């Protein structure tokens, strides 16, 4: 019938009662799961959220339990990290042709860019030739732009690879894909498989493979979960390999920035770093050094979390602000800048809010003056902007713009990372009477910008300013239990995830929700053959451009009533939230 290739994979939805007896819950993948630690953060209170994401960040490091998933402690894990540190070391010994890419979508693609940097700052300071390349789902603007429906081309994917890997002669692919979804990466990983001669492909994420994404891809013939299988049984042989820990659901569901793009630098900041200062120690690299730093990023987490009280009250000023209906700004130096920007950002499609909501700035890219001169004006009594730098970044150029932005503003805070025993220059910073002040203890570090204490800094700030994002956003109402329901459908797994949400909230059977949905998105055309045939990138190009899609959906549903019905309903309430909440009521 019409429609049944399409959505012929869909798992019904379960009669009232049995979602875990159907095997429904055991088949979500664990990073679309609904977090249990979040079943209520949509009622939580700022302290509460803190409390609770930190709690789900937690989950990284967590240990396999004695029937269970692999984890990010566990040997398999461990010793497959090991292995794939040896096959860089390879590379390391004979840089003449050879090549490793760091390449996925989205946040995965931000993270990439991030250690491709990091890794080849590290061989500049040595004086080698820099190895290191990333890859993402639209080309280089993608780091730092919403652009969520570039990832679903394997062809695309492909074609990137073929230019960046040039006439090297021994090439290093790392996949990176959360969920082990986005096509991008899968004709990458497969495209590898098909000349082992050259390529090496390594895929990360963090399912089991037999929760890999298994729907078809438009431009390519074999799923995710085919590629992936196939990559597992050439590690028997070490010609390829998977590295993918559980590290359970998120807080906000299948929202993957979050400790998804986190785990991807722990796990893989972890294993280069091992692998770079094992090998002028002339020693293979071990699962005991793997462990330091491990261990180290576990540290990372309790010192951040530890400022949870400021972290909140940052959240409670970052909300208030677009309560209102402010901006927030946040303004950064280095690496620790660009986090920023790829926070800010994220925001846009993740919470469907405007770029001028939550805007990242690098000292997006402007400098002292051209922010006093530029950005400064537009500030008002309402706004927020945060500081972040450490006390090694040029405090006079900081003292500068925050003498300043206060003057326009007074809702400033900051986050500021030392070692300790350094001081915060002017004892009247007071400009920030309650910092964030993050003191890191002493580490030994023999290589010359002290690339541990970079990954421990960044990754706190991705933990603060996700936490914060996050946590300002649901203390606004814009959160369904622990949903985002009312998304934009921009790519297929964003589309997949709608017709899930669809049905957990409806509890009506995969057919109406797929028709009530497909009604939504092409309103005011009705259902014809064509449409329910269509390939899901048909539907995503037209409901990328409507609002409120998942909602009128939604309410079409509850009320058994028309998508004419549903939007005059919609229209006639006070919001989206009070509409959808009081009809599930
Ligand atoms: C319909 C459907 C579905 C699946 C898979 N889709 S998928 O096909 O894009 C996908 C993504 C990743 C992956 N590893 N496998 C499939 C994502 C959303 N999915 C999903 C399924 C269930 C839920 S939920 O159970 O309502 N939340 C607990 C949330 C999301
Ligand atoms: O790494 P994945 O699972 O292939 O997901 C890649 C991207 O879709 C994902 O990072 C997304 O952009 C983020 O907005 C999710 O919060």
């Amino acid at each position: 019938m019409p429609g049944t290739k399409r959505f012929q994979h869909v798992i019904e939805t379960p009669e009232p009662g049995k979602w875990e007896l159907s095997g429904y819950e055991a088949a979500v993948p664990i990073t679309e799961k609904s977090n249990p630690l979040t079943q209520d953060l949509d009622k939580a209170d700022a302290e509460n959220i803190v409390r609770l994401l930190g709690q789900c960040d937690a989950e990284i490091f967590q240990e396999e339990g004695q029937s269970t998933y692999q984890r990010l402690y566990s040997e398999s894990i461990l010793t497959t990290m090991v292995q794939v540190a040896g096959k860089v070391q390879e590379v390391l010994k004979e840089p003449d042709g050879g090549l490793v890419v760091l390449s996925g979508g989205g946040t995965s693609g931000r993270m990439a860019f991030l250690m491709s940097v990091s890794f080849n700052q590290l061989m500049k300071g040595l004086g080698q030739k820099p190895l290191y390349t990333y890859l993402i789902a639209g080309g280089d603007r993608s780091v730092v732009a919403s652009r969520e429906g570039t990832e679903d081309s394997a062809l695309h994917g492909i074609e990137e690879l073929k230019k960046v890997a040039a006439g090297k002669k021994r090439v290093i692919v790392i996949g990176i894909s959360v969920g082990l979804s986005a096509p991008f990466v899968a004709g990458q990983m497969d495209c590898c498989m098909n000349n082992t001669a050259v390529f090496l492909p390594v895929l990360v994420g963090f399912n089991p493979v037999s929760m890999a994404r298994n729907d078809p891809i438009e431009d390519w013939s074999s799923t995710f979960r085919q590629v992936a299988e196939r990559m597992q049984k050439m590690q028997e042989k070490q010609k390829a390999f998977v590295l993918n820990p559980a590290i359970g659901p998120e807080g906000l569901s299948g929202s993957s920035r979050m400790k998804g793009g986190s785990a991807t630098k722990i796990l893989l900041e972890t294993l280069l770093l091992a692998a770079h200062k094992t090998v002028d120690q002339g020693i293979a690299a071990s699962q005991r050094c793997l462990l330091e730093i491990l261990r180290t990023f576990e540290r990372a987490h309790q010192v951040t979390y530890s400022q949870s009280p400021k972290i909140a009250t940052l959240m409670k000023s970052v909300s208030t602000s677009l309560e209102k209906k402010g901006h927030v700004y946040l303004v950064g130096w280095q690496t620790l800048g660009i986090i920023a920007i790829m926070d800010g950002v994220e925001c846009i499609h993740t919470f469907g809010a405007d770029f001028r909501d939550v805007r990242g700035f690098l000292i997006f890219t402007f400098s002292q003056e051209d922010f006093l001169t530029s950005i400064l004006p537009s500030l008002t009594e309402i706004d927020t902007v945060v500081f972040i730098f450490t006390l090694d970044d040029n405090l006079t150029e900081v003292q500068t713009i925050v003498e300043q932005v206060k003057e326009k503003t007074n809702h400033i805070q900051a986050l500021a990372h030392s070692t300790v025993g350094q001081t915060l220059p002017i004892p009247l910073k007071k400009l920030f009477p309650s910092i964030i002040s993050i003191t890191w203890p002493l580490l030994f570090f023999e290589y010359e910008g002290n690339f541990i204490q970079k990954f421990q800094r960044e990754l706190s700030t991705k933990w603060v300013l996700n936490t914060v994002s996050t946590g300002a956003h649901v203390l606004l109402g814009k959160i369904l239990q622990n949903h985002m329901l009312d998304l934009r459908i921009s790519n297929s797994k964003l589309f997949w995830r709608a017709l899930a949400m669809l049905q957990r909230f409806s509890g009506q059977s995969k057919a109406r929700c797929i028709e009530s949905l497909l009604r939504a998105i092409h309103f005011p055309q009705p259902l014809s053959d064509d449409i329910r045939a269509a390939p899901i990138s048909c539907h995503v190009q037209v409901a990328h451009e409507k609002e409120q899609v998942i909602p009128i959906a939604l309410l079409s549903l509850l009320f058994r009533c028309s998508i004419t019905e549903a939007q005059a309903h919609l229209a006639a309430a006070p919001s989206v939230c009070e509409a959808v909440r009081s009809a599930l009521a």
